[PDB]
């Protein structure tokens, strides 16, 4: 009876990250800041993982939305898309500083996890690199679309994840599609933290009945 969000944090982002993420939401929306488990891993593997203990938290009557920072919007697609799939309820899906998921899929997450001769143009380098191998082997087929409504969120100084690349998140819906630009760059929502929860919480609500 009570609308239940689903936090997907960025490549070696932790639950604890999005506490203060959390916080700013009223008691009207339930959250549930997902852990991540941690050359083997992909990012429909790790969804697969992440849909088969996430399931049983919510009824198949009870209204759930997703939401998804950087590395976290491609799980939180992914995930969404099972929901889908299995009956569930999805009312609608917040993507964060995260580009569309691409049509092709590229042959370089064969490179040793070593990486460091070739990045020379350290155990701290690691996750970011992982997600790098990650995204080049992610690929979504055209056809592969939401039945909800897309809100996508970029800082207006992020190389990373540009409006361009944001974009095309319209065409991964059958529904509405809204795009906001706040100031900031790939972490812009530290900044920006009260203005995105209220913005997440009243679209949550608004579909929600
Ligand atoms: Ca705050």
């Amino acid at each position: 009876a009570a609308p239940t969000l689903y936090i997907f944090p960025h490549a070696g982002g932790t639950a604890k990250d999005y506490v203060a993420f959390s916080r700013e939401f009223s008691a009207d929306v339930k959250r549930i800041a997902v852990q991540y488990p941690g050359p083997l891993e992909s990012i429909p593997t790790l969804a697969d993982e992440i849909f088969a203990m996430m399931k049983p938290s919510a009824r198949i009557d009870d209204p759930v939305a997703f939401f998804g920072h950087s590395m976290g919007g491609m799980l939180a697609f992914e995930v969404a898309l099972r929901y889908q799939s299995a009956g569930h309820r999805v009312l609608a899906f917040f993507v964060s500083a995260c580009s569309a998921p691409g049509h092709i899929r590229y042959k370089q997450l064969q490179d040793l996890s070593d990486r460091e001769m070739l990045d020379l143009f350290f155990v701290g380098a690691l996750p970011t690199l992982r997600a790098v191998r990650a995204i080049a082997g992610y690929s979504c087929p055209p056809e592969t679309k939401l039945s909800c409504p897309i809100y996508a969120f970029i800082g207006d100084k992020d190389w990373i994840a540009t409006q361009d690349d944001m974009d095309p998140w319209r065409d991964r819906t059958t529904e509405e599609f809204s795009i906001r630009v706040f100031p900031g760059d790939h972490f812009y929502l530290n900044d920006n933290l009260p203005e995105l929860v209220s913005d997440i919480e009243d679209k949550t609500l608004q579909w929600h009945d």
